[PDB]
């Protein structure tokens, strides 16, 4: 039985393509997929085979639905002139108890309305959502709502507290403080939820509960099995890639070096400086860079070593690159590593700061922070990593654990057979 299946994600790239990739799965399995996103997107949507519904078609007047990821860069730009100059520790304390994504919340309603409305009209079987916490509607609508995460899992284990960035070897002493001041900021998202559930009059929930089944896409390599097992009926799919031909720049053909991709992600390229601050020392590394440059990259400038665009195509190329130098985004940590490279990862923000330490921590690269950033440290990473036999040979470890992985098939029969029967 061909079942209707509704997906629906967060404005951020990195959330719809995880989704992308779970429709593509389903999709070959002979179900009817619908994604409700924003019109950006509507021709990777389609291009995938699945039903396009604006969610800007479905708002209330008096709740109006923002596509922020042009408003995103105005933010980042605080974001970014912080965590520069600040440690981690620093910035907690800075932050003064504010929670990373709390003030996100309030400005939800709008989707909220407009997600009920749409599983009104188009009564799917099931939902999937990739959203950073909990929204009311998943509590609301007739069907069964799967919770789909991509963002780095430490969150479901009862382990450290998520968006620190703690080693697995930061002693009790050093952890205890920052430890305090995440569990202080878990407060006010869980006050913040409140308010939300509040207004559309549902009983509140964890903002990572899982009902009857939660998936969440992460590699088993490294996903936290000496924290012991995650949340509640929460599955992992250890990748989630949306799935061609890539030739590469007549510039960097017959020039020195080895091929590093360099890309700051889809939320925080926006902000120039950073790119900036990062070319400027390798115009001066005996290598060979291609630029993801993002929205703002006609005025970045580019050294006689390095191709850019705006956007490129990253799955199309990782095969062909020796180094990722990334934000440490889950997406382009997947990608990475199932093209078996190694990372350099920059954190800026949110979960980035586990996926750069849990990089490090598992021998896949370095982590390197914008706040003790020096041109010459970041010159010696790229020699280090691209000479280190140690991390490469974990990376072709993991690397070829994730081509061989059948979490896909278990988690599609579960999301079938919730479907079908309402229940487990
Ligand atoms: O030039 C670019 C920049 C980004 N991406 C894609 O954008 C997503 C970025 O997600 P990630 O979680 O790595 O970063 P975030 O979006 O959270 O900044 C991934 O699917 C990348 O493949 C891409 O295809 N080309
Ligand atoms: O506080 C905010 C925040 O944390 C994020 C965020 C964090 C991590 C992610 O992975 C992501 O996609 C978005 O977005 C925002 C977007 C806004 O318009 C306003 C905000 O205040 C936030």
């Amino acid at each position: 039985k061909s079942l209707k299946i509704l997906f629906t994600a967060l404005f951020g790239p990195g959330h719809l393509n995880a989704c992308l990739g779970i429709g593509s799965l389903l999709r070959k399995r002979g179900h009817q997929i619908y994604f409700a996103h924003f019109p950006r997107h509507r021709a990777t949507i389609e291009k995938h085979g699945f039903l396009f519904i604006s969610l800007l078609d479905y708002a209330e007047p008096e709740f109006p639905i923002v596509d922020m990821l042009p408003d995103i860069g105005i933010i980042a730009k605080f974001a970014f002139e912080r965590m520069h100059k600040l440690t981690p520790l620093e910035l907690f304390r800075h932050a003064s108890g504010k929670h990373t994504f709390a003030g996100m919340v309030n400005g939800s309603k709008g989707e909220n309305y407009a997600m009920m409305k749409i599983v009104k009209e188009y009564k799917p079987d099931v939902c999937l959502a990739d959203y950073l916490f909990n929204m009311p509607w998943m509590f609301t609508v007739d069907c069964p709502v799967i919770p789909v995460k991509s963002v780095n899992p430490i969150e479901l284990y009862n382990g450290p507290p998520a968006l620190t960035g703690c080693s697995i070897h930061d002693p009790p002493s050093v952890r205890e403080e920052i430890e305090q001041l995440a569990r202080k900021s878990e407060l006010e998202l869980e006050s913040e939820l409140e308010k939300l559930f509040a207004h559309f009059n549902v009983p509140l929930v964890s903002y990572n509960y899982a009902q009857q089944l939660g998936i969440y896409i992460y590699p088993g390599p490294l996903d936290y099995k000496e924290l012991g097992s995650p949340k509640e009926n929460w599955v992992r799919l250890d990748s989630s890639i949306r799935s061609s031909n890539f030739e590469l720049p007549e510039k960097l053909k017959d020039k020195p070096g080895k091929l590093i991709y360099v890309s700051m992600g889809s939320l925080a390229s926006a902000v120039t400086e950073l790119l900036t601050m990062i070319l400027t020392p390798l115009a001066n590394s005996p290598h060979r860079f291609i630029v993801s440059t993002g929205p703002n990259g006609d005025s970045i400038k580019l050294y006689d070593n390095m191709w850019g665009d705006k956007f490129i195509n990253q799955v199309a190329l990782l095969p062909k690159v020796d180094l990722f130098i990334t934000h440490g985004g889950s997406n382009s940590l997947i990608e990475g590593l199932t093209a078996g490279k190694p990372l350099i990862a920059i954190p800026q923000f949110g979960d980035q700061l586990d996926n750069a330490q849990r990089i490090a921590d598992l021998g896949l690269g370095v982590r390197l922070n914008l706040h003790e950033f020096s041109g010459e440290k970041l010159l010696k990473a790229i020699e280090d990593v691209l000479n280190d036999e140690k991390i490469n040979a974990n990376v072709a470890r993991v690397s070829e654990e994730l081509k061989k992985s059948d979490s896909k098939d278990k988690v599609i029969s579960l999301i079938e057979k919730l479907a079908r029967d309402k229940k487990l």
